[PDB]
């Protein structure tokens, strides 16, 4: 097998390079005086199966992508997949005005069309999956997020709204712990939030699990809210830390600790989804 | 017909659309919190042949040409043209080394996938014509190049390198003038130059025109040889103004005029291709 680690991921990549015993392949990278960009494979990718790994969210991960799968069109290779262990453009699954793109879908159909397979960690709606031709797997980061979990003190895994539920249970599940869900809604400017099942966080130790955190918004808003409420301890976790200005500071007005996977990299990457990525391609 | 007028292209589109007495439709476009391209076309284009008017060189420009190509597809449209005034990536039109990707091919396979037809001004290399399943049509700006230049005084037409000739022929052709071309090689750490034919610039106007200025040092140091050897007045023109590192400020180190046009818009584009776009459109119809 050959796996390649782009820029986004490399250090995803090396972590699940390393337990496979194999090359973290990184291209030649470099923009043009233009600003064009530049890649190269040197090696020769001839008759092995490719995993390609690299986010796919920014402008720049998407041309990084796209030219990779042209790159690597020089070898005769036994098949290719993509795993973006971070899938840009989740959110717009759909039209939700006339004349909007369906963005996930074309980029989906895109990567299938220059692909055997693609997979992702925690997509946001499965309804993406459905737009690629080729076979798109939906991995998750429950396992890894339990494992870390294991050794803290905790009473309660919450969701921070009612979506991001079967999630929570799982997690709470393996940790043998309850779990509740936050509906939060505003009726005249005003807000409403209601806890389902309405359980007591006086003096109780909560972790707050979502897929992605970017203005920290609803975090920041349902840990005040519990804190408020009496709560002793806030863990927040997500599997994708985007954390755009100012997030982090506002997640941490109200919360303890902050702990996202290696999806995406930054300060509070503390739990590495390596040991998931590393099942799927065993098994591909 | 609808004319889309993508971020890029909105000078050159917003010509064209008068021209062709339609409206240049834009997107409403913004970026998401988190750095995504979010667009937006609300006006109803069913049962039109649309015109989407955009270059595809940054990463911003293909991200914008890409999801307007998923969003045209909320409507029943009669035909989906892409032209794209500057064509990214034509540089990139093989491998020149293992493992590097054929950018222009697989960018052009996907925008083909969603449209059907493609056309630029004045690519760079027609081979990346033949990556496209639809007609991949290569426009010309040589007669508004012509156009401009008619009203100056022009001795000769000149190519910086021996690749630009049959534009150069062309147009000095239709300007009633001689051409030469400017053959540079470095050989050991010097740089040789040969005027082919061996032209006397000694006085002489001379227009210099490339398809593409980017960082500008063939030019600039065309322009000074052609400068030392006396020429008296030497234009620059290209049709895609890149325009990077101070390029046109090295240029004009030696030149006294630089006229690029609008497929890429900068203070210098006085040279515009609308009409050349809009005898394409009308001859694809509506
Ligand atoms: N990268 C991004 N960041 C923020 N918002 C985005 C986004 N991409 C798309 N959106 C917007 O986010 C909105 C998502 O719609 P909502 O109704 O809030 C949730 P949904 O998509 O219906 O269900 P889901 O979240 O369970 O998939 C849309 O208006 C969409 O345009
Ligand atoms: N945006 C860009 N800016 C600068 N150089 C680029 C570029 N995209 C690709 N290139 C590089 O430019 C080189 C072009 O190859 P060359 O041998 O100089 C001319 P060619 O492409 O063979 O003929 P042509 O210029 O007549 O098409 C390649 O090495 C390519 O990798």
């Amino acid at each position: 097998m050959k796996i390649i680690a782009l820029r986004s991921s490399l250090k995803l990549a090396a972590r699940i390079a390393e337990e496979l015993k194999t090359e973290p392949v990184m291209p030649d990278e470099r923009r043009f005086p233009d600003g064009e960009l530049y890649l190269r494979y040197d090696e020769d990718l001839t008759g092995h199966n490719i995993f390609i790994i690299g986010n796919t969210h920014s402008d720049a991960e998407v041309m990084e992508m796209i030219l990779t799968l042209s790159a690597i069109q020089d070898y005769r290779t036994k098949s290719v997949n993509i795993i973006a262990p971070y899938y840009g453009y989740a959110r717009q699954h759909q039209r939700y005005k006339n004349g909007e793109p369906i963005s996930s879908q074309i980029l989906t159909e895109i990567y299938s069309s220059y692909s055997n397979s693609i997979a992702t960690v925690d997509i946001h709606d499965e309804k993406t999956l459905s737009y690629s031709k080729v076979k798109f797997s939906d991995l998750h980061a429950n396992d890894a997020i339990v494992r870390y979990y294991k050794n803290v003190d905790v009473d309660y895994v919450v969701s921070p709204d009612d979506g991001g539920l079967a999630r929570v249970a799982d997690i709470s599940a393996k940790l043998g712990k309850k779990h509740f869900f936050i509906e939060k809604k505003r009726i005249d400017d005003r807000t409403v939030e209601m806890k389902v099942p309405n359980v007591d966080v006086n003096g109780k130790k909560l972790l707050i699990v979502d897929d992605i955190i970017s203005t920290g918004g609803t975090i920041a808003k349902s840990s005040g809210l519990l804190r408020e409420k009496g709560a002793s301890k806030i863990y927040v976790s997500a599997v994708h830390g985007l954390f755009v200005n100012g997030s982090e500071n506002k997640i941490l007005q109200n919360a303890d600790e902050i702990h996202v996977t290696d999806t995406v990299e930054s300060k509070f990457s503390d739990i590495s989804v390596y040991q998931e990525v590393c099942n799927y391609i065993r098994d591909i």
